[PDB]
């Protein structure tokens, strides 16, 4: 998993530890992506009640993953947050609506004013999974303005799309830090 680490090494130098949030409705495959990286160490914690955050800590970076569906206990992480990776299950046209909501509430927070966005149209390997562009529409990512965003089709399970996406993200984050 060192290619991933080499990629994240490009964020070394930031004058403050950087934070990335992997979010989305449960089942979207966030955890999978997190474990996909195979770098640093991951530890689960329950800061508040009925709330569990999985945190991957890698030399100067923090990756936090928790399910959506906006209790203020979270506002705690938006401070140093550099970007959010929004994982969407492409084979769930139902909750697709809910997600779009949860995503905008999130992206509507003041501290995430500059966070870059990477959306993962995940589970593309599954039968009946909306295309990437189909999700960019269902989330109105088009309507989003004054913000670095991008969507990518993915099969976290087979690790398809993950690297291509993170690659993009990291560069944006790095740039923005400059
Ligand atoms: N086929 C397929 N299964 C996936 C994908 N991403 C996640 N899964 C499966 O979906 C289930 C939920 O994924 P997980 O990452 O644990 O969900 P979350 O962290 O709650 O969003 C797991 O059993 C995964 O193996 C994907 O892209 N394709």
């Amino acid at each position: 998993g060192n290619i991933f680490s080499s990629m994240f090494d490009k964020l070394w130098g930031s004058n403050k530890e950087l934070r990335i949030l992997i979010l989305g409705l449960d089942g979207a495959g966030k955890t999978t992506i997190l474990y996909r990286l195979q770098i640093g160490e991951v530890v689960t914690t329950k800061p508040t009640i009925g709330f569990n955050v999985e945190t991957l800590s890698y030399k100067n970076l923090k990756l936090n993953v928790w399910d959506l569906g906006i209790r203020p206990y979270w506002r705690c992480y938006y401070a140093d947050t550099a970007a959010v990776i929004f994982v969407v299950d492409s084979t769930d046209k139902d909750r697709m609506s809910t997600a779009s909501k949860e995503l905008h509430l999130m992206l509507q927070e003041e501290e995430l004013q500059d966070a870059a966005l990477l959306v993962f149209a995940n589970k593309q390997d599954q039968p009946g999974a909306l295309s990437a562009s189909e999700v960019s529409k269902e989330l109105n990512l088009v309507e989003l303005k004054d913000r670095s965003w991008s969507i990518v089709a993915s099969s976290a399970i087979k690790g398809e799309g993950i690297t291509e996406g993170l690659d993009w993200l990291i560069d944006v984050i790095k740039e923005e830090q400059l």
